[PDB]
């Protein structure tokens, strides 16, 4: 996250990390067996570590869970990340308190304007690099889709919706893709792309989970 502000520890309480020997994603828990994430975090071996703050550090309310199966949503494009979401099955179910909670699907879309949380681990400097330990949060507004559209002619699909600040300067970055874009209390969005981090006029690109609430409860209740 560039330009946010560090969250609070376990503030947050849906965002989980994505561990492979490392940090490598975030991703949300929808419930107390599975989380949400990008398609393009996809790899085996998957552990999630949900109550986490420092994620260099054991604090005492985390729980590492390693993920049984992984479903990439079936029309995922790599090459131009058209439907970048996937979903993870815990192996045995989360305990859930207040430091370890869900977030609730949409029951609709969200309009432009409508102000979100975008939270996660990754870089947090536009051009260089540098980790932070501890979670980091960004408040950002749907940008209208002309906007996003004009941003990246040929590239935004249905699936896709911009959010952040056309004057650049806060934005997600790597290491944050598959976290959440949370807005009203729903689960909005999924750090996916974008031109760089932090630069005017390319907003963060994110995939609109509202059209994948059917395909998500579908695939859970069949899993
Ligand atoms: N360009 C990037 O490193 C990146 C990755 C994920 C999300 C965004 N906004 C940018
Ligand atoms: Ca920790």
């Amino acid at each position: 996250i560039v330009g946010g502000y560090t969250c609070g520890a376990n503030t947050v309480p849906y965002q989980v990390s994505l561990n492979s020997g490392y940090h490598f994603c975030g991703g949300s828990l929808i419930n107390s067996q599975w989380v949400v994430s990008a398609a393009h975090c996809y790899k085996s071996g998957i552990q999630v570590r949900l109550g986490e703050d420092n994620i260099n550090v054991v604090e005492g309310n985390e729980q590492f869970i390693s993920a049984s199966k992984s479903i990439v949503h079936p029309s995922y494009n790599s090459n131009t990340l058209n439907n970048d979401i996937m979903l993870i099955k815990l192996k045995s179910a989360a305990s859930l308190n207040s430091r370890v909670a869900s977030i609730s699907l949409p029951t609709s879309c969200a309009s432009a304007g409508t102000q979100c949380l975008i939270s996660g681990w990754g870089n947090t400097k536009s051009s260089g690099t540098s980790y932070p330990d501890v979670l980091k949060c960004l408040k950002a507004p749907i940008l209208s889709d002309s906007s996003c559209k004009s941003a990246y002619p040929g590239q935004i699909t249905s699936n896709m919706f911009c959010a952040g600040y056309l004057e650049g300067g806060k934005d997600s970055c790597q290491g944050d893709s598959g976290g959440p874009v949370v807005c009203s209390g729903k689960l909005q969005g999924i750090v996916s792309w974008g031109s760089g981090c932090a630069q005017k006029n390319k907003p963060g690109v994110y995939t609109k989970v509202c059209n994948y609430v059917s395909w998500i409860k579908q695939t859970i209740a069949s899993n």
